[PDB]
């Protein structure tokens, strides 16, 4: 069992502290505790790096935004993370997932706390990318795809993609399709939003939910039925895997 | 400034520990921090005892049911509730807020988190207790009454309460409306929910915000208007404040 790697990053340029996994580290006033403003962003770590870092520091600049939270300064959210890959890889290790949380802090100080988090990418979700989700279908084994009767959504915790041909589709509502877009795009794919339903999840040449540390999982079951297997399935699982990379 | 009482109650009957409120409290992998389940519930500290507490507790292991956390041991939390407030008139002391606060605690152990604080009642409270609050109507200085059109839902963190006569009515939907009706009908005042409507409101003898540390507050406003005074405000005002005691 791999040893957290914890960081503490202080805003308005402050210090980069190492935090004791095994020792209590958020204070009892702190907005985090008392159903105060807070936000997080996901990222997976990969050999010495933060994965599509620059889009992941964007959304974290909006989520603070929507909030009124102090503008996070991304050089430091980013060298803190940096410092904890070195960390987490100077041991003994492989892919990693890192949490940013950032809330509005001690009600007692007035000044926002923040850290990070990485951990090892969980055996669920690395057997999931290998074997595949049994979705379920619900209103606005193991995922949920929001629906609005025939009309498709999004993951529990994560974007539908469809697959038809050289044809890349999404749901018109993130970090991930636009990752992925940018990608494909360069490689030939023709990619695009769309009001998706269930037929054409069971008309596509392969279905998927895909998020930044899980990565591309292929949709096998949706309430039911074999979801077929296409011949590119190998090739599109290093498509999105080098996007999300 | 007085200094905040801090408990830590271990599930499944174990320890009560005071807690520094200088030192960190909560681990890095508690649901607290990491958006899992949490409740609470928040109580009147007075002369020595925590108010309405077996409603308050009733309400709390409802919350934990609901959210499929271990059942609170309610004999260990009015013990350390008890415990806490000793600690603090023991000092060095005018009335107190208590918040109960359950996790279901480190994903590393397994085990829920639970704890209390102890805190003065803030000056925004005691100041409106004298002297009232204006109130925004909205849909589903300083609070929020929720409507459906012309319809009365509830205050934003508080019950709404209209007096009429010897009758006291509130909207159909509490710890707050059961303890005010249960003394209230002893005095022969004559309570009922109703579906009540601004005009309701603009028609009563008074209107009212009630919670359990707040206590009766007078609605001066509800988006403009001086909404009267009435003969029996000293009165209304002792009988609100003996209910939730």
């Amino acid at each position: 069992a791999p040893t957290p790697v914890i960081l503490i990053v202080e805003p308005y340029g402050g210090s980069i502290r190492q935090q004791n996994p095994n020792l209590p580290m958020v204070f009892w006033d702190d907005a985090a505790l008392t159903r105060g403003d807070g936000i997080f962003e996901t990222l997976l770590i990969r050999d010495g790096h933060a994965c599509n870092v620059r889009r992941h520091g964007e959304r974290f600049k909006a989520s603070a935004a929507l909030l009124g939270l102090p503008e996070p300064i991304l050089e430091d959210w980013e060298k803190a993370t940096q410092m904890g890959i070195e960390s987490w890889y100077s041991h003994p290790a492989g892919e990693a997932s890192c949490t940013w949380t950032l809330s509005r802090g001690r009600s007692s100080t007035g000044l926002a706390s923040g850290w990070l988090t990485i951990t090892p990418v969980s055996s669920d979700k690395l057997a999931q990318r290998e074997h595949g989700v049994s979705v379920m279908t619900s209103s606005r084994f193991d995922d949920v795809i929001f629906t609005d009767g025939d009309r498709v959504l999004e993951g529990a915790t994560s974007t539908v993609v469809s697959f038809k041909g050289d044809k890349i589709r999404t749901p018109s509502p993130g970090t991930t399709q636009a990752a992925l877009f940018a990608h494909a795009t360069e490689k030939g794919w023709r990619c695009k939003e769309k009001d998706l339903s269930i037929d054409d999840l069971f008309g596509a040449d392969s279905v998927w939910l895909v998020s930044s540390v899980r990565g591309p999982v292929r949709v096998t079951r949706l309430d039911g039925h074999k979801l077929r297997k296409p011949d590119n399935e190998k090739e599109i699982k290093a498509l999105i895997t080098k996007a999300l990379g």
